[PDB]
């Protein structure tokens, strides 16, 4: 049996663009890690995917994830958009890279490094563990340290 992981995530900023976090849990035989940073200003969206990314990168081997999160755009992303941006070379209409490529592929680097099996959530009541990473996010963004240096 292969070690199994769950991973819990939230993103969120204040005001769009604007001051940001992302909270995430990974939970690994009962015991839980938290993670969580805030940018002096991104987006909803690429916290969203931060939280993913951070959380995924922190595993130093193999596992069998189950990630959890409530995001339209994410799942959107991983389900339908990244099977065509993939087959156009990662550009858009007006032939520039779409929109936040570079955590899209930081995202999907971590994911191959893994067996996923994404859990997506419908508002974050009845799930604790993602309201936690709601509170650990905003509170992120509320005293943000770093630069997105991406946006």
């Amino acid at each position: 049996m292969l070690k199994r992981v769950e991973i819990f995530t939230d993103g969120s900023c204040l005001g769009n663009p604007g001051p940001g976090g992302y909270g995430a849990i990974l939970r690994y035989r009962g015991r839980e890690k938290t993670f969580s940073a805030g940018y002096e200003r991104t987006t909803n969206n690429r916290m969203e995917l931060m939280a993913a990314i951070v959380a995924l990168e922190a595993l130093k081997e193999h596992c069998e994830v189950i990630l959890s999160t409530d995001s339209h755009y994410v799942r959107k992303g991983i389900t339908e958009w990244i099977h065509n941006w993939k087959k156009r070379g990662w550009k858009k209409a007006d032939k520039k890279p779409v929109k936040n490529v570079d955590l899209w592929k930081r995202l999907d680097a971590a994911l191959g490094r893994h067996k996923i099996k994404w859990e997506w959530v419908k508002g974050h009541a009845g799930h604790p563990e993602n309201e936690r990473c709601d509170e650990l996010a905003r509170a992120a963004a509320m005293n943000p340290t770093l630069e997105d240096t991406g946006y």
